[PDB]
RNA sequence: UUCCCCACAUUGACGUUCAGUC
RNA sequence: GACUGAACGACCAAUGUGGGGAA
């Protein structure tokens, strides 16, 4: 029972291991585009995830939005306070980066002129600002459970036709986990109850970053767009999550969103999304040898892939990435420049610094705070955040 | 690497900037060998490592180590004491001071037990009243990593492009003053919409906050690292220089120290803004990830053993008192004041009975510590914070 | 079921040795 | 020097399982 397929909503539109296998087929493909069959100096990897759009029943009228490989996060030294570095390079942060990139480009082609905006995939809101069109969906890979509590019990494939957990009730169930800077495993965020600072961490406190599984539950309540293009565009979920491998039932649905169903008092148009959830019909298997120290991108329309030192968030040559924090809020900048006022979503006006500017999400933040809230009162821990440092600076 | 090069002070300059870095380093360091059996010792366990030098002259072979302590943490708001038993802050940098203040207290011991140990005395009289070091005696600060708030606000690997000359396009402000957030190692910006601190309010569990290092240096490169207490004996007395293991840039370390309130304006006469030097070592530790002690360790020469003392508590672990809390500095100090006769005093404090009328006695210190204070509000970098006066008022014996 | 104790396992950094590539 | 692999050692603070116990 527990290496079965969870189905999503009340009416079904696709087969779910058709469509499983599906997007597993089409993002391990893509890589494999990528990377001249496997062949490549960067095709190797431990972990791989990919996004995957649909835009109707015709299960090929699918396309692959992004692909990535990563299993590591930023060393402490090597934070950026320019906001150039990408802090987590676990594949599926990284695949849902690239989306955010993919988006970005889909409104700048709806902005672009009016015969463009056929193909975007947005479309103008009555309630203010964009909303997808009616059939469009976004499926998330990965070719493994997201660390945390989808993976942390069971690291092993299940015998089939086994039985759910046998200790379903631990207290250790459902808590909120860190990535814990060189030390293995994800821990509760109950015993580390402080802040972090900026220069606790330079000195070599620890820095924690959350883990997958609940990284992805915050998705499944505030949407994958985050707080910037919440500005311009109506909260968007996953409508499944594939695993390529260690996939249990019990443990992904009490991660990915049945641990916090206490959520109450969401702003509107928030919700907390129970998504598609399935294993693939052939497991991936193990990929032999150390785990790369670097982490490999790449978003529809983009010749090339990004390779990032996930040691220190920027390329071999120490550049930015096209995913990082800065690059992401001049994106946000040149739309926000080319949309007409009476067309975003919130209209408070603040001052040209990183935060700030998420601050002006409003209700974002409201369901942040209701999804925090959900996390604490369920006993299962108070979200571990960045030191605020981080996301204080400009575009120059 | 211009950001990985020695600020040279605005004092005397008696020894060369990395002879001295790399001589106060290896002797800290070195000394803390000598107190731990070796570093094998459990108390040897630190994350960052202080201590101060003394220099007597040209002859850089001339230094002792004065102190030596290590330590990353504050202690606990509800753990406070009303009798002054316990040390607030035991960050090394700190500590390091007020072990630096128990030998200042020796040698005024030193000077007045007889006429024959004035010469190996560091202090003499003063034309002005009082006591002053000798003509060539300097005090250097050795930190193991850069000091917790504002000196280690920066991303160690890019690039230093902080203010331009001309306004900032956009706005200020580098500099904030910050407070060591309990429970950490850590620090976060005083807020702007500033509530003071209460005694029966913190001690139930409310914040208690504590200056970063970053800006209690800077205090001390102002009021000078003697305190209200001694300054009553003694003239003012600063750091020489500031040696740092690891985290160095002296853009951001300069302006930390000094030059984020170089508008301080009407200090009393013989105190000044202190630029020392600034200097970063030779071989630099790298950064270790992992956990931190919970204890401090302390040591002023003279002393047997290394003092171990839980920083939460601010005691140790058997929970007696430090000979580094207010208590013990209170007692030395009273000590002194029964040696002193009363016309060689600075300032007239008559029947000293409470700890804080006793600090308020020194009156020009008081005056320099407003100038302080004032400097980095007008400099738009927040208000000092003070603890609740119930800490200092007790008495002795 | 849950927790305790004990013991055995599992899951990002460090060091050493060896071989490559620019 | 940077990067990169294979073998070996020693950490990391969680999690699993077992025997023994308790509510
Ligand atoms: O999960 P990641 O892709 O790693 O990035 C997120 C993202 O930050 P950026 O998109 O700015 O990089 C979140 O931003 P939102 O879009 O959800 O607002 C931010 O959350 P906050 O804005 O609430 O800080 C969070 O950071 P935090 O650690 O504070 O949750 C941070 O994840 P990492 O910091 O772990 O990269
Ligand atoms: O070594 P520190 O931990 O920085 O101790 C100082 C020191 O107090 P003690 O010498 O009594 O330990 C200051 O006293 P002065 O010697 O400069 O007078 C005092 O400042 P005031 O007594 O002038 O107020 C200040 O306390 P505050 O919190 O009020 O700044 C306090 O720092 P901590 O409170 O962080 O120990
Ligand atoms: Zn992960
Ligand atoms: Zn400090």
């Amino acid at each position: 029972p527990s290496r079965q397929p969870i189905p999503s909503e009340g009416l079904q539109l696709h087969l779910p291991q058709v469509l499983a296998d599906a997007v597993s087929r089409l993002v391990l493909g893509k890589f494999g585009d990528l990377t001249d069959n496997f062949s490549s100096p960067h095709a190797r990897r431990k972990v791989l995830a990919g996004v995957v759009m649909t835009t109707g029943t015709d299960v090929k009228d699918a396309k692959v939005i992004s692909v990535s490989t990563g299993t590591k996060c930023i060393n402490g030294e090597y934070m950026s306070d320019r906001g150039l570095a990408l802090n987590d390079c676990h594949a599926e942060i990284i695949s849902r980066r690239s989306l955010l990139r993919f988006l970005y480009t889909q409104l700048e082609l709806y902005l672009n002129n009016k015969d463009d905006q056929k193909r975007s995939i947005f479309q103008k809101s009555e309630r203010g600002g964009f909303r997808l069109k009616e059939n469009v969906q976004f499926h998330l890979y990965i070719s493994t459970s997201p660390c945390g509590d989808a993976r942390i019990f069971s690291p092993h494939e299940p015998i089939l036709e086994e039985p759910a957990d046998r200790h379903p009730n631990r207290k250790a169930r459902g808590q909120l986990r860190t990535k814990i800077e060189s030390g293995q495993g994800t821990i509760p965020v109950r015993s580390n109850a402080s802040i972090q600072t900026w220069d606790g961490v330079l000195q070599g406190e620890r820095l924690l970053t959350m883990s997958c599984s609940d990284k992805i539950a915050r998705w499944n309540v505030v949407g994958i767009q985050g707080s910037l293009l919440s500005i311009f565009v109506e909260p968007i979920y996953f409508s499944s999550i594939i695993l390529g491998s260690l996939y249990h039932g019990d443990h992904l649905s009490r991660a990915m969103y049945q641990r916090i169903s206490n959520i109450e008092d969401l702003p509107p148009l928030y919700t907390l999304n129970k998504p598609l959830l399935s294993g693939i019909s052939n497991a991936e298997a193990r990929q032999p040898g150390k785990a790369p120290n670097f982490s490999v991108n790449w978003t529809v329309g983009d010749s090339a892939i990004e390779v990032i030192n996930a040691t220190t968030g920027k390329d071999e040559l120490g550049r930015a990435s096209r995913l990082c924090k800065h690059a992401l809020y001049c994106r946000w900048m040149r739309v926000h420049g080319k949309v007409p006022s009476h067309l975003l979503r919130s209209k408070i006006t603040k001052p040209n610094v990183y935060h700030e500017s998420k601050l002006a999400a409003k209700e974002y933040q409201a369901a942040k705070a209701r999804l925090f809230t959900a996390f604490i009162k369920a006993g299962l821990g108070a979200w571990v955040e960045k030191p605020t440092e981080q996301d204080q600076f400009s575009l120059t």
